[PDB]
């Protein structure tokens, strides 16, 4: 089997929950974005570096397009990018917009 940490894995309506359920007590971070999104593209490089530094956190991204509509709504989206933080199969935090600092704090909190 292969390890999912150390990188950013893209998910979709069918593969997001199964991954969350197998996370264990590792916090899961989800970057909800769309194509052609300015603030999303700016955050992208930084998000990948976060995945490289925090090996005890699973980093995912979801393209909030037509196909994934049902899941984006279920998770609650208003504007992109939005970051959801999950633990034990539950959303325990959220950061709306490209707020890097607030994102870091949300992650530290989920860990300890």
């Amino acid at each position: 089997m292969e390890a999912i940490v150390g990188k950013v894995t893209e998910v979709n309506k069918d593969t997001f929950w199964p991954i969350v359920k197998a996370a264990g007590d590792k916090p899961v971070v989800l970057d909800m974005f769309t194509q052609w999104c300015g603030p999303c593209k700016a955050m992208a490089p930084k998000y990948e570096k976060l995945a490289e530094e925090y090996l005890d956190v699973i980093f995912l991204k979801l393209d909030c397009n037509q196909e994934n509509k049902t899941l984006a709504k279920e998770l609650g989206i208003r504007v992109v990018p939005t970051f959801k933080i999950l633990k034990e199969n539950s959303v325990v935090g959220e950061v709306t917009g490209a707020k890097y600092d607030k994102l870091l704090e949300a992650i530290q909190a989920a860990r300890s």
